[PDB]
């Protein structure tokens, strides 16, 4: 798994479960093409997003459906979603983990890029 | 000022100065229309983004050009930008402060909403 | 005001009001001596914590009473408090803003240091 | 492992390696007693901090040596350390993960408490 997403809930102190995660890759015509998607498991991760063959260099967007998550918990959210946009560059062997920490009026994201 | 943006640098421990901030509003055809833009001052804020008359109900996107900021400091950044997407004024006019905290491989954002 | 504290609530999207803030300074015997304390106003800040004369070089601790804040809102919190520990004025007098963002199971803090 | 600590670096986009982690438990006399310690591995975690038998209810403090970490990377840090203080209550079967995200002038922490 060269691309992993981990979503945590800062209100309940737990992984954010049943969250929709959509991944897009910037096409040559500058539009966002669907790339991969899933729903977070009990661990807060959508399993098997992509492969080493499909995940080439490019600009990617990871859209997390935070609005549906907070609505399902009966909590009033601020954001429509959380979108993380980054260039993936292969320098040496690399795996990307995009971690997101959610609060109703805030989110934090970080990337963990390992050899 | 019904819409304020405050940008901080978590590496240098200071306001993030000379950062481009672009605001868009979702059109009826689902596209992102330009709404307002500016550059952060010494306080990390772009002054005078919009007015109470222009800032109507709708879906807004605040895009912070974090990539050009880190490149100007000679630091290799991960993200293309930091984008915050939210519905504004659905229950009547509100004042919105969007705060962003930047690191080369991470960012946090929060909203402070007042009547 | 050489030492400022700003506290925000990531659940409600507002300043965290009526929060107790306690400041200590490390004594020569390595114990924590009381230095200053206050209560956050409607803006999420305790006004007038210290002066340029009193705020000398040293190691300071800013303890934010997040537990009483969440209990007063009927929300079960994880942390006993949020504590920020730092050396101040080692290279000469500076102005320090300690910003804290609160969630029931998480907090973020950042420092903005200016000459 | 009922108590886990995970430390990430927001500047390098990686786990924070070789970071000292010290855990204390509040004694009946209100002092902080040493409980467990270790140094983070390649994954940003100190392995085998405690056991289900030793990790009883109480008030715990997790101190992360962020200052030595940033100094070892040649980066000027703000904080002396990052301290996370919380009550551990057993309601049902529970595991605690304390996650910390580090920047030179900022840190974020969250707790993940699972059944």
């Amino acid at each position: 798994c060269p691309l992993m997403v981990k979503v945590l809930d800062a209100v309940r102190g737990s992984p954010a479960i049943n969250v929709a995660v959509h991944v897009f890759r910037k096409a040559a015509d500058d539009t966002w093409e669907p790339f991969a998607s899933g729903k977070t498991s009990e661990s807060g991760e959508p399993h098997g997003l992509t492969t080493e063959e499909e995940f080439v260099e490019g600009i990617y967007k990871v859209e997390i459906d935070t609005k549906s998550y907070w609505k399902a918990l009966g909590i009033s959210p601020f954001h429509e979603h959380a979108e993380v946009v980054f260039t993936a560059n292969d320098s040496g062997p690399r795996r990307y983990t995009i971690a997101a920490l959610l609060s109703p009026y805030s989110y934090s994201t970080t990337a963990v890029v390992t050899n």
